[PDB]
């Protein structure tokens, strides 16, 4: 499964608390041009596959911005990190002490979200804990008019280190689908950093390739998003030749 048998037991460390499936609480706090709301999500994770089954439910009421635009803030550690990759999984070797998973998304446009989160074990419960603020939107606008598609575009965003913040830096392109066939750009800014003073793995550059579907629960009422996405690491080589020249 395995996720033991590694050479490196600092890789070992981290793998054994992702072995197998792994619960995770998602909770957020938000206000967005002083619309104010609350969400929290249940599910499962399955790093093996880069597997994540959640589902969020707004617990005040309406979510006053599209569910699509939170999926991104809605737990990398649960990314597939080939074998021979496995070096440069920060996310896992923060754990279980944790990360801060701080953004700026930028809705070309319209306004901002600032999202900081921590995340980290409650026990054997891998919790993803947000706050989120957001102004200068337009309150008639793509986000707080409700005018994107309730899907979610695959996507690839490069991961580097930033070895003076001991953590890691990336920045990307989010594009959501606006319900006349157009697109609303969401450019991230995202840094994290270890919560513990222990070491970590800093990575080489490299990206990891997401893809997630939305659905809907037919028995649920609240206002809700279920999720089911997959996030894979890829883009640094074997070696040795490779294997298969």
């Amino acid at each position: 499964h395995h996720h033991h048998h590694h050479t490196d037991p600092m890789v070992s460390k981290g793998e054994e608390l992702f072995t197998g499936v792994v619960p995770i609480l998602v909770e957020l706090d938000g206000d967005v041009n002083g619309h104010k709301f609350s969400v929290s999500g249940e599910g499962e994770g399955d790093a093996t596959y880069g597997k994540l089954t959640l589902k969020f439910i707004c617990t005040t009421g309406k979510l006053p911005v599209p569910w699509p635009t939170l999926v991104t803030t809605l737990v990398l550690c649960f990314s597939r990190y080939p074998d021979h990759m496995k070096q440069h999984d920060f996310f896992k070797s923060a754990m279980p002490e944790g990360y801060v998973q701080e953004r700026t998304i930028f809705f070309k446009d319209d306004g901002n979200y600032k999202t900081r989160a921590e995340v980290k074990f409650e026990g054997d419960t891998l919790v993803n804990r947000i706050e989120l603020k957001g102004i200068d939107f337009k309150e008639d606008g793509n986000i707080l008019g409700h005018k994107l598609e309730y899907n979610y575009n695959s996507h690839n965003v490069y991961i580097m280190a930033d070895k003076q913040k001991n953590g890691i830096k990336s920045n990307f392109k989010i594009r959501h689908n606006i319900e006349d066939g157009s697109v609303q750009l969401a450019d991230h800014y995202q840094q994290n950093t270890p919560i513990g003073d222990g070491p970590v793995l800093l990575p080489d550059n490299h990206y990891l390739s997401t893809q997630s579907k939305l659905s809907k629960d037919p028995n649920e009422k609240r206002d809700h998003m279920v999720l089911l996405e997959f996030v894979t690491a890829a883009g640094i080589t074997l070696g040795m030749d490779e294997l298969y020249k």
